[PDB]
């Protein structure tokens, strides 16, 4: 059923809270058993946000293997997406090394560090040129290299360094700076503009390991992200693009990160991005 005239048919009938409920209801279980162990409470910035053992990403070290973060594979897309919490005080050196060792040629952020008055996480990349940042539990360094600042987004170059080897990469920050503090945005342009930028660099493509994508928790703003790319891939390759189902993309994504998607408001939004991404290839 074409995805816009289902959108017309829940607005006009105000049930969003409805199938909301319905997807939560029919998400998958699995066991996090490795996230709920007594020394990882403190890499663990929500205590319902867990990542399941199958997907889990593992850090390259024998002491403590464990990152709040999810392997997300998407089979028919043929695009995978690495979704994890914003880092905190003790897990930036983490989140660095699974950078280093998944070859993410991307960061996404699609929260600001502080919102409604809190921090939502670490300021975990240098802000100035001359101010380079050396993270000494997983022995690596970051530099700023440049800085485009635009209404909506930033995109910031930055040098990693493994200081074991003296390797380098360059890596690419999409930060979207204007998700309001309430709610969702008004419209979708400014974020699917923010899609198509990320697309453009190569950091979701093939050649390169997963994008890595977060806001705070890691499943609501992040969850909206992989759910609008994978719909809008899908419609490009299938013959029949009005068989792309939004609510079925959602529960095959939510196999390998629970709670993706956090509000009805974010579900319709969803929709919106998706819909007025279709509307747009089409040449509306
Ligand atoms: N940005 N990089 C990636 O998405 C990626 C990283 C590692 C391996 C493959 C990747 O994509 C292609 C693909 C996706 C899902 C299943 C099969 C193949």
């Amino acid at each position: 059923m074409e995805m816009e005239k289902e959108f017309e048919q829940i607005d006009k009938s105000g049930s969003w809270a409805a199938i909301y409920q319905d997807i939560r209801h029919e998400a998958s279980d699995f066991p996090s058993r490795v996230a709920k162990l007594p020394k990882n409470k403190n890499r663990n910035r929500y205590r319902d946000v867990s990542p399941f053992d199958h997907s889990r990403i593992k850090l390259h070290q024998e002491d403590n293997d464990y990152i709040n973060a999810s392997l997300i594979k998407m089979e028919e897309a043929q695009r995978s997406y690495i979704l994890t919490q914003g880092p905190l005080p003790n897990t930036v050196g983490h989140f660095w090394e699974m950078v280093w060792e998944q070859k993410s040629r991307g960061v996404v952020m699609l929260n600001r560090v502080m919102e409604k008055g809190s921090l939502k996480c670490a300021q975990y990349w240098p802000q100035k040129e001359e101010k380079e940042m050396i993270f000494e539990d997983t022995n690596l360094k970051l530099t700023l290299i440049s800085e485009d600042i635009k209404s909506y987004y930033t995109v910031r170059q930055l040098e990693l360094e493994n200081l074991t080897t003296q390797e380098t990469r360059e890596i690419l920050h999409f930060h979207y700076t204007t998700w309001p503090d309430f709610g969702v945005p008004e419209s979708p342009a400014s974020f699917l503009n923010f899609l198509f930028k990320v697309r453009e660099s190569g950091s979701l493509s093939p050649e390169h390991g997963p994008v890595v994508v977060h806001c705070s928790a890691g499943i609501g703003r992040s969850g909206t992200f992989c759910l609008a790319d994978t719909c809008l891939l899908l419609m490009d390759k299938r013959k029949d693009p009005s068989s792309v189902d939004i609510k079925k993309v959602l529960l095959e994504m939510r196999k390998f990160r629970m709670g993706l998607i956090q509000t009805a408001d974010q579900l319709r939004f969803s929709y919106l991005a998706v819909i007025e991404g279709a509307k747009f290839i089409m040449g509306d």
